[PDB]
């Protein structure tokens, strides 16, 4: 079988020979009881860069020693890409949400051998599920692999925005001091009101991490949490987003998106936010209208905006979110720390081991199986 | 009475006319039950810049309407400074740890009217306590005013170091993308081992905030915590600092912090490869060049903090540009929120002092 794996580029100075640490902290299960990936062996050392082209998710020795071929590339866009060329006979397709190879209906029609579409990470919005069903293609992902990673990124960005960390650090780097210039936009997070639009794996990990900061926690969702959990973390429920925005000092947008309406945060909806509110958006770039946010930060209606998702993606070099006032942006990297890479590389092999050996793939990994959802 | 108050400079662009928000979140007491400052009135709006010379801690109308003198200045260094010249007849001296007016024994000897040395904030290391004791000068501070602020700064700096936030943000700002350059030095904080050198108001606030991240918490101190509290956060006790270093992925130095170059080339050999240090206690707790060398060789994966030696740091201080630093200027306990609290506390203390009523017990260092 031919396995076609799309990964992002190597570092500027080349693939790393040495790393900052020797191993990763021991973790056994996710919050809720789901165990970490359980392949029968790995050919990488946890902590290596696996999501880049030279890392190959640690898969080559496993597949080549079993008679399979592995084609790794970063060229994924357009009909003339390496991906679309190798896709015609590819049995398995692997890519990450951070550098995704889209399986459009057109492309699936061209994939005459396709049997398995594997997401090295979380999310399958790049895969047309209807075409997979019609072609009996299995669609799986490594569920829960980086949910905690995203939650850490969010809490860090909340603190950085409220406390004015990034301009303050620049004063240190440029050789200045300027205490008053640092702190005239700096607040404590304590006792602020923080709300999340979804209480999933990410949203609930964020809620638990914000609690000891003595903030007032709010949330909306499709579906309420048990009042067991609402009691434990002393949460306020809102039936709609719009009911939650005006009471919140900080709003975080994560997945799952109940109603993915593009531009659901725009100039009109931003009138519902308190003056000087903060938004942290890791869900999707087009959830917020690009210029409404930029206007809001330049006018002071928003006191800060941070996130790692953009539109378009990757962002052009003059994207306003790169340099607008009081932004805490990073590239799309939050769920691909070296730690998260070890988990979804292990999960990728566990899925490939189950697939090639004819064993059942984990129930929680499956999105589409044998011609229907799973 | 003449009140001499030293504050830091206004912003480069001038004193602000408008602010990012209209008010501050309501807080009633600190962890432990101590209530926030309770002056009989404040003449400022919570959220204004009060720690700069034009902010004046909101005090001028209060002191001038009562017949007092108020001299505000930012010139505090050397014998020819406004502070040292105005100090000879000063009854009250006020300054913040972030821009401290040092009360040396020489200066205290020159202050023939001095009766109260007030810290707009926490800490009196800039005041020679023996000279204050020998001369019946009261030393007071606004206890607990910014302990939570510092603790937030520490957890924020820990996350930024482990996840490589600042180089990642720099790639975005410069127009790059470079996912692998961002994340080839980025890890999760979950399940790491984190230890603190002191479990005081700050150190214990840091521990409580790290707990839901599923880290393994360690600590040393002069006195153990109650086993009620050691349990709540699954703390591991260490009798000495040295015993704590080798098990820690992250080490934080907090006050009340051998306390002078206790982190040096010999001591750094006790740390795990890829350890992170966050130092908000004092700049000299760490040897300046031993830390930088450790970052250049890869023994340390990150160092962040807001305290330096010397202070303010000269423009070529190595900590400004060394690899994997998360430094800020000395600002962690002077957010607008903390300013509102210790400006109110400063007035509460001055009201008690001039009216002859007892100062709060928890405010007093020397009486």
């Amino acid at each position: 079988a031919k396995v076609l794996c799309v990964l992002y580029d190597d570092p500027v100075d080349g693939y790393p020979k040495t790393y900052a640490r020797d191993d990763l902290p021991k973790i056994d299960h996710y919050p809720g009881g789901q165990t970490l990936p359980t392949p029968k062996a790995i050919d990488f050392t946890p902590g290596q860069l696996l999501g880049s082209v030279s890392g190959e998710l640690g898969l080559r020795k496993y597949l080549e020693s079993n008679g399979h071929t592995l084609v790794v590339t970063s060229d994924k866009d357009g009909p003339d890409s390496v991906f679309e060329r190798e896709l015609v006979d590819a049995d398995v397709v692997i890519s990450q949400p951070f550098w995704p190879a889209y399986l459009t209906p057109e492309r699936i029609a061209k994939a005459k051998n396709l049997k398995l579409a594997l997401t090295a990470g979380i999310g399958s919005d790049h895969v047309d599920l209807q075409s997979a069903i019609d072609r009996n293609v299995t669609v799986a992902e490594v569920t829960y692999c980086n949910s905690i990673s995203v939650a850490e990124h969010v809490v860090m960005m909340i603190l950085s925005l409220v406390r004015n960390y990034l301009p303050s650090h620049e004063w240190a780097r440029k050789g200045g001091w300027n205490i008053a210039d640092c702190v005239s936009h700096a607040y404590d997070l304590e006792a602020m009101h923080v709300g999340t639009i979804a209480a999933g794996r990410i949203g609930l990990a964020v809620l638990r991490r914000l609690a000891p900061f003595d903030v007032h926690l709010h949330y909306t969702d499709r579906h309420r949490l048990p009042e067991s959990v609402e009691k434990e973390l002393n949460l306020t429920w809102h039936a709609t987003r719009e009911d939650m925005y005006p009471v919140c000092d900080v709003v975080t947008l994560n997945i799952p998106l109940h109603s993915p309406t593009e531009h659901m945060i725009n100039d009109e909806t931003l009138k519902l936010f308190k003056r000087g509110a903060y938004i942290v958006n890791t869900a999707r770039g087009k959830l917020c209208d690009r210029d409404a946010v930029a206007r809001a930060l330049e006018s002071g209606r928003l006191a800060g905006y941070a996130g790692d998702v953009w539109f378009p993606q990757p962002a052009p070099k003059d994207h306003p979110w790169r340099t607008m006032p009081y932004n805490g942006m990073t590239p799309h990297i939050s769920g691909t720390t070296l730690t998260a890479q070890a988990r979804y590389a292990a999960g990728t092999r566990e899925i490939l081991e189950c697939f090639f050996e004819g064993r059942p793939i984990r129930d929680e990994y499956l999105i589409v199986q044998g011609g229907a959802l799973a």
